[PDB]
């Protein structure tokens, strides 16, 4: 169990609020700096029909998820590794230890690694333990990210929206089509209200979290 089961509490009171249709709307005062989130997936790689899952997170280290459910993470200096295991148990390597194991999947990290700095572009680039993984699933709208530090990321596929869901600070990051990294309190939305956009999508974010409870 990650916080899952209260991050649908939040976005329950969120939306059982209506923040929407609110007489005097002002979500500028539901922002919060002291609740911007310091890690989230800044690209990502979908090969689940072979090798599985490759992402890069914005501290510019690079995981990847394999259909066989055990995580490979290189850390943001090229060669410090760690493991994570299907029953959630970790170990650290290097790479230039050369770990006969470990040989085949470092291989194919280091393919995501490529695809991702020659083809895709840094989703949040502009702003200032390492999680990983934790599962994950794309609708026709959207990509779910579940990070083992308990947050949550959905990426718009048709605008490139994105949202950050951080269930600690009771938080949520909201990234517009202009690309704007704009943090917001939860409960600070209930009260000052928002845009019908981003309300719409904390509707999607509590039906996407609901399937990842009933999905373990
Ligand atoms: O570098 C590789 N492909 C590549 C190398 C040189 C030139 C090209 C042609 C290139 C192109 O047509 O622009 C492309 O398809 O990327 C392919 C690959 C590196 C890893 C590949 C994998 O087998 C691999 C395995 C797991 C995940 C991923 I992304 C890729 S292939």
């Amino acid at each position: 169990d990650c916080h899952l089961s209260d991050m649908l509490q939040q976005l329950h009171s969120v939306n059982a609020s209506k923040p929407s249709e609110r007489g005097l709307v002002r979500q500028e005062e539901a922002e919060d700096p002291a609740c911007i989130p310091i890690f989230w997936v800044s690209k990502w790689v979908d090969y689940s029909d072979k090798y599985g899952l490759g992402y890069q997170l914005c501290d510019n280290s690079v995981g990847v998820l394999f259909n066989d459910s055990t995580r490979l993470i290189l850390y943001n200096d090229g060669d410090s590794l760690q493991y994570i295991e299907r029953d959630g148990t970790e170990s650290y390597l290097t790479v230039s230890s050369h770990p006969n194991s470990l040989m085949k999947k470092i291989t194919l990290l280091k393919y995501f690694r490529n695809y991702m700095s020659e083809h895709l572009l840094k989703a949040g680039a502009n702003i200032t333990r390492l999680p990983y993984l934790r599962t994950w699933f794309r609708t026709r709208s959207a990509i779910i990210l579940h990070l083992s530090n308990g947050s949550v990321q959905i990426n718009f596929f048709q605008d490139h929206t994105k949202l950050i869901l951080c269930p600690l600070m009771a938080a949520v990051t909201y990234i517009d089509e202009k690309r704007d990294f704009r943090t917001y309190r939860l409960s600070l939305l209930e009260e000052y209200g928002c845009c019908k956009e981003l309300a719409s999508r904390l509707r999607y974010a509590r039906t996407m979290v609901d399937k990842l409870l009933s999905s373990r």
